[PDB]
């Protein structure tokens, strides 16, 4: 899969995160980012990415070495971490054909992960509205802690 960048905005008390909501398949909340172009260095695609889904230029915050990663069914996903970012910042995408809402949650709030169905003997996970972003949260929860504590 083509690798995927974009960024963690954190505020200045580092308790809450910035997502996005898309629409139908991306219909949930999640992290902003996307695919990389040919060519496209990782820094400047989360920065192209973060700015056409929040107008929020994070050029001259990104730290190099300051990222959660994963791989997800064998497509990469890097999100910068970006702290700091005051919560009365107006957001405002390029693209509302692609982002509905944008949004400040409470990390501690947020899901790490899905819920199954072991009350219906069912096989599963119910659905949450916050599944693009799951993954992240306690690699995101532990790099705080290691970082900040
Ligand atoms: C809406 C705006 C665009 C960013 C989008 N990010 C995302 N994270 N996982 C996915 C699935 C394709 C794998 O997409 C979700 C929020």
């Amino acid at each position: 899969g083509v690798p995927t960048y974009g960024a963690i905005i954190l505020d200045e008390t580092l308790e809450n995160v910035l997502l996005v909501q898309g629409y139908l398949a991306k219909s949930g909340w999640g992290f902003p980012k996307g695919k990389v172009n040919k060519e496209e260095a990782p820094h400047d695609c989360a920065a192209r990415e973060v700015f056409e889904e929040t107008g929020f230029d994070i050029k001259d915050y990104i730290c190099k070495d300051d990222y959660i990663e994963l791989r997800i069914n064998d497509q990469l996903a890097r999100l910068y971490i970006i702290p700091g970012i005051p919560k009365d910042t107006k957001f405002n995408p390029k693209t509302r054909r692609e982002i509905r809402n944008i949004e400040w949650f409470s990390i501690e709030k947020l899901p790490c992960h899905r819920n199954d169905m072991t009350p219906k003997s069912k096989l599963g996970l119910a659905p949450n509205k916050f599944f693009m972003a799951i993954p992240f949260i306690r690699p995101l929860r532990d790099w705080l802690s290691r970082r900040f504590g």
